[PDB]
């Protein structure tokens, strides 16, 4: 049982020029990945090559619209990327992010190749920028390209069309993006944990709620499971787990399982509010682990705090190397009302949840 691993380097030359503070740095895969050198997991895995991927590739998810535009910024004057970025809700570009945003998919199209042809069992990516906000027709909230959208249908690309895909997000953020991406779809399940605060929490919709079962012949299998007043954590995230998303998955029985992983609901990110420790990590990645025959796919997609991002990631991946799981407030009564919302809701698409 052989764990992947895939990180470049130069995915750290998307920058902002503007304003180089700004939380998306570049230094947040770099740190990751020291943090793995740094705890002897690095050595513990196989170290699948990065590429990057082609136009055709990303006419998987997104538009050609879409995909023109953003490859004609590897040439854009400063004034062209500032004008350009501010078309987007919260989006910064320079001359290197179109590259950037290439490699982060085909890192993700390789590991899931390594996977789906058996070289390894599970893999993790770290890269960046990252995915999930992104549209077929637009980029939003740091994202170009809907990464892990774009490797559930590689994926199927060199599979069958129809192959079961989950994708569990649990970045403290809604994933407008691959939601609405396979939101007519039923061969990817879309299970999403995020802060939601009755639409107030970025990225600011109702389609986060958790009446948005999926639509047409995908009704059913998009399941949000938004939180609401509370400063949420490790007793929640496994209740959530217990009750909705371990089920629902085995249900589906996916034939692969990919993660889209920020670590921005992490103890001390700036931005999550949240406080989901790296033991709760692992342990999420350990019930992952028991889907799909073990094959899962860890993709980074947020999270801010440097610290926090590295030892929660690098303990996920320990836990992928089959590591025994380490051990983790009393259960916040605002999360139970949120499950049992999504419970009811779900009902209907899911017999194990009767
Ligand atoms: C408006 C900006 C100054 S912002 O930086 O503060 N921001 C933009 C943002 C978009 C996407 C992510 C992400 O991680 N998605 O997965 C994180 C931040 C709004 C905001 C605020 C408070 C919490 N969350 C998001
Ligand atoms: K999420
Ligand atoms: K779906
Ligand atoms: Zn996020």
């Amino acid at each position: 049982p052989i764990t992947g691993l895939v990180y470049d380097q130069r995915m750290m030359l998307h920058h902002n020029m503007w304003d180089s503070h700004h939380p998306e740095l570049p230094q947040r895969i770099s740190r990751i990945f020291s943090r793995h050198e740094e705890l002897r997991l690095l050595s513990r895995c196989h170290r699948i090559p990065a590429r990057l991927a082609t136009e055709e590739e990303l006419a998987l998810c997104h538009s050609s619209k879409h995909i023109s535009i953003i490859k004609s910024s590897e040439h854009m004057k400063p004034r062209d990327l500032n004008r350009l970025g501010d078309e987007y809700n919260s989006i910064f570009i320079s001359n290197e992010s179109y590259t950037c945003a290439l490699l982060a998919a085909g890192s993700c199209f390789n590991s899931a190749q390594a996977i789906l042809t058996g070289q390894v069992r599970n893999a993790v990516a770290i890269v960046r920028p990252p995915g999930h906000h992104a549209e077929k027709d637009t980029a939003c909230g740091f994202c170009f390209f809907n990464t892990a959208a774009l490797t559930a249908r590689y994926a199927q690309s060199i599979t069958r069309e129809s192959l079961r895909v989950l994708i569990v997000d649990w970045d403290v953020h809604h994933g407008n993006g691959t939601q609405h991406i396979f939101e007519e779809d039923d061969s990817v399940l879309y299970i999403s944990l995020h802060r939601y605060e009755d639409g107030a929490f970025f990225p600011n919709s109702e389609d986060a709620n958790y009446d948005k079962v999926g639509l047409g012949k995908g009704r059913g299998y998009n399941v949000n499971i938004p939180w609401n007043g509370g400063k949420m954590g490790d007793p929640e995230y496994m209740a959530a787990f217990h009750h909705l998303v371990m089920p629902i998955a085995r249900e589906f029985a996916p034939e692969l399982v990919l993660v889209s992983a920020g670590f921005d609901a992490a103890r001390g990110d700036p931005l999550g509010g949240f406080q989901v420790t790296p033991e709760g990590y692992a342990h999420l990645t350990h019930q992952l682990m028991s889907l799909a025959a073990g094959r899962v796919l860890i993709i980074l997609e947020g999270g801010y705090n440097l610290t926090s991002i590295s030892e929660s990631m690098s303990m996920c991946t320990s836990m992928l190397l089959g590591d025994s799981p380490p051990s983790l407030t009393p259960l916040k009564t605002s999360a139970t009302v949120s499950i049992n919302n999504v419970l009811r809701a779900h009902a209907p698409f899911w017999s194990s949840l009767r």
